[PDB]
């Protein structure tokens, strides 16, 4: 009904077509990419600094921090939007990596869209502090986005990358895409 072929149009890059989005999956460091929106797999508190989180933080500044701490003391966020620092994005939303990650990523999505964005850049989330299990995760994200393009919900949103640290991590996203491919 939605999934294309999956193929590899760069090297270590593996994408294929969900509805009207291009989703792809590649190993690295998620701070050297450019994206519209970045997103973070933090604590409920926003103010980890350990795998994912410790890079992202440090890489947008303390600006970004600061902007962190003052809205988790204002209300309670299931996640939070902030300026993108020194990161190449115009926004980074922070998700809770504990957190339902259909749930999480349905948010992006739908903030995305708000924003007229076209690009979203993500980790795999959940599977750092939180200790939730890649096949999981994998399965999730790839929900959500078909989930957002069934409800004809895709409009501005065009591409969503995850860019995985570990390479073990980014074989399980593989195999999911070859399991859904039309
Ligand atoms: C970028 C990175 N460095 N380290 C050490 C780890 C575990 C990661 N990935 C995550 O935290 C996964 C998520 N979310
Ligand atoms: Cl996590
Ligand atoms: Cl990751």
């Amino acid at each position: 009904m939605f999934y294309g072929t999956v193929s590899s149009p760069d090297s270590g890059v593996y994408e294929m077509k969900i509805g009207s989005i291009i989703f792809q999956v590649a190993s690295g460091d998620i701070t050297k990419e450019e994206a519209d929106v970045i997103v973070n797999s933090t604590s409920n508190s926003f103010n980890l600094k350990a795998g994912v989180s410790k890079a992202i933080l440090e890489c947008a500044g303390q600006n970004v921090e600061r902007e962190c701490s003052q809205q988790a003391q204002q209300r309670k966020n299931d996640y939070i939007i902030t300026g993108g620092g020194f990161l190449r994005c115009k926004n980074i939303i922070h998700v809770i990596g504990g957190n339902d990650v259909k749930s999480s990523v349905s948010s992006v999505l739908q903030e995305c869209e708000k924003k007229n964005y076209s690009s979203i850049c993500l980790p795999a989330i959940g599977t750092g502090n939180a200790k939730q299990h890649p096949d999981k995760v994998a399965e999730a994200i790839i929900d959500a986005i078909e989930d957002f393009v069934q409800k004809g919900s895709a409009q501005s949103v065009k591409k969503v990358k995850v860019v995985i640290f570990l390479p073990q991590v980014l074989d399980v996203f593989y195999a999911n895409m070859k399991k859904r491919e039309g």
